[PDB]
């Protein structure tokens, strides 16, 4: 669904959407990849948690991060949902870059049935910069778990009797609200200079 | 606590000891180790999940294997909390290896201040045969990110003021009913034959 023109996000309609994101990691096909889904469902029931205590006084995103930098003082912004969705944001960006790059036409020529160029730039965007040494390494032998191209996407349909060609014009619709979303959340994080930039 | 004569393991009880197991992961002292928390949690409620529908039915866990048995027919017990708690208890042996390992003086001479050899080991004795190739590797890449002997045990503790010995001490005391509550665990997978050796 569209922003509304304030472009505040309200928070129990994105608690409903961002829930159907976790399920979708199976769709990489390997258990590699069952930590990262628990990791984001934990992001999301935390903030769901919060948001449980008073719908009305977390109805937006904004109002999380509002009335928690008033709450916690000091310790704001690692604390709360504020540090759940600041960490559930950069996983719903590395999503949309590595589905953007792979919509997008870019690949190793040498290695075109495969998503590690997509999954890598989407990790430098995202991600790279609050992780340190020793995650980069996990992240990085994590790849050889990745599915090929061709069976990614067949499991974004099915057995759905569709083409790569469908599939990839489905994936375009769907990132132009999504790309929206998650860039009126970054803005919120840094017009609130709520961002933080240790490297775990 | 103690198991009764019986052996039985009642849910409500072993699921609110158990919760109590996901936070240590912090004793850790790494990031890296969070999506271990979040994966352990999520077999927890899993098996909460199916007790609350009728702790009743479910107020053991051998009610829980009997009771799914008959639910599922032929998807058992790849199914369900029977599947969460076949998980879960390898996560348990793994920990009670570990400390166990520690608590009995195995170390590498070489590098005595590590614990790289008790993971190793309690990774072998609980995980390794249902885990394949790149899991293996992501296990021995996340070993870089385990801290030292010392700063593992002082973390047990705390900064509470209290020597290596000592905690050794509370280790081996706690690991007696630990033990032999995963020991009748391990045993009712067996009995039931509801032990999967898939390797993922
Ligand atoms: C045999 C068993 C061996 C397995 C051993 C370990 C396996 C490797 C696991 C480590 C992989 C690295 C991923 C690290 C993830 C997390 O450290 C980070 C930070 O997570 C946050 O940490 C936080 C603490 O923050 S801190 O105070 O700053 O430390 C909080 O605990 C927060 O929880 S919450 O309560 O706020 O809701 C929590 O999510 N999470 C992320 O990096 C996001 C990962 C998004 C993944 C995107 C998709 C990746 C797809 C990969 C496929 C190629
Ligand atoms: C930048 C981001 C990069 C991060 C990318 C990935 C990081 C690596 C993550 C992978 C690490 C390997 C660990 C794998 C764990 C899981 O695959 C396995 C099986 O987990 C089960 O899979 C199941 C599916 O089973 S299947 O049908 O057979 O596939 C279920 O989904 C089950 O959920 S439940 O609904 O039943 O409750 C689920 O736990 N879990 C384990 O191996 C247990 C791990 C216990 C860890 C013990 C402590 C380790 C400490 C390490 C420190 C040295």
């Amino acid at each position: 669904k569209p922003l509304p023109a304030d472009k505040q996000i309200e928070t129990g309609p994105f608690l409903e959407a961002v829930s159907h994101l976790p399920p979708f990691f199976d769709c990489l096909g390997s258990p590699v990849f069952t930590p990262i889904k628990a990791v984001i469902s934990g992001n999301i029931t935390k903030i769901k948690a919060v948001y449980d205590t008073n719908p009305a006084k977390f109805r937006t995103l904004q109002n999380i991060l509002e009335v928690e930098k008033e709450m916690y003082g000091a310790e704001w912004p690692k604390v709360g949902a504020t540090l759940a969705l600041m960490w559930l944001k950069r996983g719903l960006r590395f999503i949309q870059v590595f589905l953007q790059s792979i919509c997008d036409g870019e690949r190793d020529e040498n290695h075109p049935n495969l998503i590690r160029v997509n999954a890598t730039k989407a990790y430098e965007m995202a991600l790279k910069k609050y992780h340190g040494w020793i995650v980069q390494k996990i992240f990085q032998a994590a790849l050889y778990a990745a599915p090929y191209k061709s069976d990614f996407l067949k499991a974004l349909s099915k057995g759905q009797n569709v083409t790569e060609e469908e599939c990839l014009e489905k994936i375009r619709l769907f990132l132009v609200n999504y790309t929206a979303t998650i860039d009126v959340i970054y803005e919120m994080y840094t017009q609130m200079n709520a961002e933080l930039n240790y490297k775990v």
